[PDB]
């Protein structure tokens, strides 16, 4: 759909989890966004069915979570993969929009393959090494 | 160094590898963008000295090899985890100039990883089965 409103989508997914609602200060703050500019974000969420404080539909709800899901295992794949702690969240933020379904899905395996063997996670380590 | 002044400089460096030069033109052509649109970029790649006939200081070639080091390595890595091919390149192309250098060489390392040992290739091909 769109990226940016996939990202609004993930944020206030995740604020409505935390929080239990989503308030347009805490979404222009997240976001560090002028609260104008979310206001305008959300009438075209509602418009498109995403919402209707504000509350998702189902059609937004599913999304969320799927954007959440994208985000964690990205995150856990770079930290499989060695990257520095503090580079992997800014990285999962810039990239995550941008992945295909099939490319998410595949890196899903590869944590995986990573995960049933710890023998395989040290012979990637001690590539690193080399 | 922007993520779109990168892919001008990474789209600049492959026509010049290609057919010796870089042509607004070809350059307008190959982005899908309006030659005034390359003319501004090009103005800003000039001042910010990446470039001068488009010719690329070395401190623009230095950048461009490495942009297509990461375009190429990006490409192997959604390879040999399995994504479609076709989907490869949009995914690259979209992930590309958002990823650290600490993230990049850690993929790297991953390939390498896979490329030494083919038996790591039919393992992860096994989980994918699953
Ligand atoms: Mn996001
Ligand atoms: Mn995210
Ligand atoms: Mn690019
Ligand atoms: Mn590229």
């Amino acid at each position: 759909t769109t990226p940016s409103m996939e990202d609004y989508i993930e944020q206030i997914y995740m604020l409505i989890e935390e929080k239990g609602y989503a308030r347009v200060s805490d979404i222009a703050e997240a976001l560090a966004v002028h609260p104008s500019s979310v206001t305008k974000m959300v009438q075209k969420l509602d418009k498109d069915e995403y919402l209707i404080g504000l509350v998702l539909t189902s059609k937004g709800k599913k999304i969320g979570k799927r954007l959440v899901y994208r985000h964690e295992l990205l995150e856990q794949f770079l930290r499989i993969i060695g990257v520095d702690e503090e580079k992997i969240y800014n990285d999962v933020e810039g990239i995550e929009h941008h992945l295909s379904w099939n490319s998410i899905d595949r890196i899903g395996d590869l944590v995986q393959y990573f995960e049933e063997d710890d023998a395989r996670k040290k012979d990637l380590k001690s590539i690193q090494k080399k």
